C-alpha cells in the first residue's frame, strides 16, 4: 500500500495456460490458489482498482503465509509422521 508504484503493464494475460494444468501437482493449496486467481480477475476487470488490489493483496498474503506454512510441514514430514499437527493457524 504505502510503497512507491511500479509497473503492471503485463501483470496477467495468459498466464491460465500453464496455471489450467499447474494446479493439479498443488491440489492442497489450489483451494487458495482459485481464491487468489479469483482476486486478480477483480483486479482483470480493473488493474488497479484498489478493492481489487487490496483483495489481491490480502488473500495474496494469506496465500503466501499458507505456502511457507506449507513448505514448513513439508521440511517436517519425518517428524509429523510420530507427531501430527495440522499447520492452518491465524495466531503466530
Amino acid at each position: 500500500m504505502s510503497n512507491p508504484p511500479t509497473p503492471l503493464l503485463a501483470d496477467y494475460e495468459w498466464s491460465g495456460y500453464l496455471t489450467g494444468i499447474g494446479r493439479a501437482f498443488d491440489d492442497g493449496v489450489k483451494d487458495l490458489n482459485k481464491q487468489l486467481q479469483d482476486a486478480q480477475a477483480n483486479l482483470t476487470k480493473n488493474p488497479s482498482d484498489p478493492t481489487a488490489l487490496a483483495n489481491y493483496q490480502m488473500i495474496m498474503s494469506e496465500y503466501n503465509l499458507y505456502r511457507n506454512a506449507q513448505s514448513s510441514a513439508v521440511k517436517s514430514m519425518k517428524d509429523i509422521d510420530s507427531s501430527i499437527l495440522e499447520h492452518h493457524h491465524h495466531h503466530h
